[PDB]
């Protein structure tokens, strides 16, 4: 849908910090030609546009039915904050449904100053030419700023659904909402449904949701740690942390070996299924320390990252 000129509101980057430059990394033929298409769409509809030789700023992106994902991290460190809470109950409920409601965002203007940080750029064929270059016209998903400028109209979406609802849980973090009740499971569904029919009447369209159970699964308020190790060979362990010694949490995942898993793929699956559970218990998304070199990691992570969000990672 078209956008609404009066909603743009001003932001700005953190005192004394210019804009992101991280390059763009070489990509597949297939990923190029994937990405092409996607934004050939973006542009016909408004939602980015081309940019001219005078930006210097950069922020990388990657391919992965395609969607096109932006890391947005150097520019999130940049973004000035913006002036919820974590209900203890909702790792209580019997389900919890995961509904991304990115979609959202394509809806609403970014304020035209500072579309400039968020150019990118469509590599070339093993980055020997130069690629082809955008920036933002709308809040684009991944960025710190999205969520909190669209909160009074999500809120304002919500609240019929919140109202006649009150055994629902509705728990917002990032571009995602958790819905979490108690009710039989066909019946969570059903509401699941009247909520994204209540959301696609005001224009938000939600891809089928993520089921969660997680109450078959001392913190601080005040960082996150999970720990990924290698456990011999055959399976995998993590430790959920903020000081040394205690944890908060340990688990398990098996380590297998076949013509279609490896290490990162496996890695990235319990980076995506640790980061969704702490969310759902404390809020928060840990720091990661995986059991892998960087350069193999920064190799071959975006193979299989399935999530919009992308967390801070350490390594050996
Ligand atoms: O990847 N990059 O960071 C990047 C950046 C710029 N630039 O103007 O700041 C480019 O012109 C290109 N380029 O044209 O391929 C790439
Ligand atoms: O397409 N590209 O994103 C691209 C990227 C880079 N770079 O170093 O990141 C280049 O140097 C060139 N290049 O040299 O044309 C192109
Ligand atoms: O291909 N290029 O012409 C090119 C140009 C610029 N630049 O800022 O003028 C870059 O930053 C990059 N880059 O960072 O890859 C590539």
């Amino acid at each position: 849908g078209p956008i609404s000129p009066i909603e743009t509101v001003p932001v700005k980057l953190k005192p004394g910090m210019d804009g992101p430059k991280v390059k763009q990394w070489p990509l597949t033929e297939e990923k190029i030609k994937a990405l092409v298409e996607i934004c050939t769409e973006m542009e016909k509809e408004g939602k980015i546009s081309k940019i001219g030789p005078e930006n210097p700023y950069n922020t990388p992106v990657f391919a992965i039915k395609w969607r096109k994902l932006v890391d947005f991290r150097e520019l999130n460190k940049r973004t000035q904050d913006f002036w919820i809470p974590h209900p203890a109950g909702l790792k209580k409920k019997k389900s919890v449904t995961v509904l991304d409601v990115g979609d959202a965002y394509f809806s609403v203007p970014l304020d035209e100053d500072f579309r400039k940080y968020t150019a990118f750029t469509i590599p070339s064929i093993n980055n020997e030419t130069p690629g082809i270059r955008y920036q933002y016209n709308v809040l684009p998903q991944g960025w710190k700023g999205s969520p909190a400028i669209f909160q009074s109209s999500m809120t304002k979406i919500l609240e019929p659904f919140k109202k006649q609802n009150p055994d629902i849980v509705i728990y917002q973090y990032m571009d995602d909402l958790y819905v979490g009740s108690d009710l039989e499971i066909g019946q969570h569904r059903t509401k699941i449904s009247e909520l994204r029919q209540h959301l696609l009447r005001w224009g938000l369209t939600t891809p089928d949701g993520y089921e969660l159970h997680p109450d078959k699964w001392g913190y601080d308020p005040s960082d996150l740690i999970a720990e990924i190790q290698k456990q011999g060979q055959g399976q995998w362990t993590y430790q959920i942390y903020q000081e040394p010694s205690k944890n908060l949490k340990t688990g398990k995942y098996a380590r297998m070996r076949g013509a279609h898993t490896n290490d990162v793929k496996q890695l990235t699956e319990a980076v995506q299924k640790i980061t969704t559970e702490s969310i759902v218990i404390w809020g928060k998304t840990p720091k990661f320390k995986l059991p892998i070199q960087k350069e193999t990691w920064e190799t071959w992570w975006t193979e299989y990252w399935q999530a919009t969000w992308i967390p801070e990672w350490e390594f050996v």
